[PDB]
């Protein structure tokens, strides 16, 4: 009965690892598009149904190879993602939110035709680390059709995005790149009441947790992009009266939970 439901009943455990979908990827080059810098799409094989799209950003001097466990991860649970490129790798925040936007557009028209089999373009959503994440809170106001943005130790000048977009914010509490009370906190505060909402804080962890495996990064991203992209009410367990030993800061205006 619902029909964008993928995947065994889901565990903690089987959100700390890659899921139970084979990938296949595919390299954009930065000739073969315009708009963003290419970058790399992860996509599911062996199965005969489709998936959400997520497209995803890097943050400043990075490129999409960094966060390519990501990309495997999420792509391993069933999901379509593209991890872009920035045409200058000194693109600020605000640049990364319309090469995200580019990068959808692409996906969903000039991407490979195995991607496209494999893609419900209905279904999209935005992830990105440091300025990525400034940029996922900026195409999220963009672009209220996204079911998910999930900004990891985000970045930006603009405290305050006007979004509908269901948000969950992962800060780091040793980041001194983004220090959470100059940017995650007060990204999650500013974002409407009505918006539904999560923060949750790494204990232990740097502004560089996202680009190698993170256990709580893999578990919150997952339930964020499931609960939304796929309206899979499964993920709930994870994301609704938490008590995470890996987590120092969780708030959330409970829109999430019924």
């Amino acid at each position: 009965s619902n029909p964008y439901q993928r995947g065994p009943n889901p565990t903690r455990s089987a959100l700390t690892a890659d899921g139970p979908f084979s990938v296949k990827t595919y390299t954009v080059s930065r000739l073969s598009v315009s708009g963003f810098g290419g970058g790399r799409i992860y996509y599911p094989t062996g199965t005969s149904l489709t998936f959400g799209g997520i497209a995803m950003s890097p943050g400043y001097t990075a490129d999409a190879s960094s966060l390519a466990w990501l990309g495997r991860r999420l792509a391993s649970h069933g999901f379509v993602v593209l991890v872009i490129n920035t045409n200058s790798r000194f693109d600020g925040p605000d640049s990364r939110a319309s090469q995200l936007s580019a990068a959808l557009n692409y996906l969903r028209t000039s991407s490979p035709s195995a991607v496209r089999a494999r893609l419900d373009a209905n279904r999209l959503a935005v992830a990105g680390h440091s300025m990525g994440g400034g940029g996922t809170l900026r195409i999220a106001e963009q672009n209220p059709s996204l079911k998910a943005a999930v900004p990891l130790t985000p970045w930006h000048t603009d405290k305050t995005f006007n979004t509908s977009v269901p948000v969950l914010i992962v800060g780091a509490e040793a980041d001194t790149v983004a220090p959470v009370s100059q940017h995650a906190i007060p990204f999650y505060q500013n974002l409407p009441s009505t918006t539904p909402k999560v923060y949750v804080e790494l204990c232990n962890a740097s502004h560089i947790a996202p680009n190698s495996p993170n256990a709580a990064i893999s578990v919150y991203t997952i339930s964020w992009m499931k609960l939304w992209v796929d309206n899979d009410t499964r993920y709930r367990q994870f994301l609704c009266n938490v008590n995470d030993p890996a987590l120092c800061d969780f708030r959330t205006n409970n829109r999430h939970c019924q």
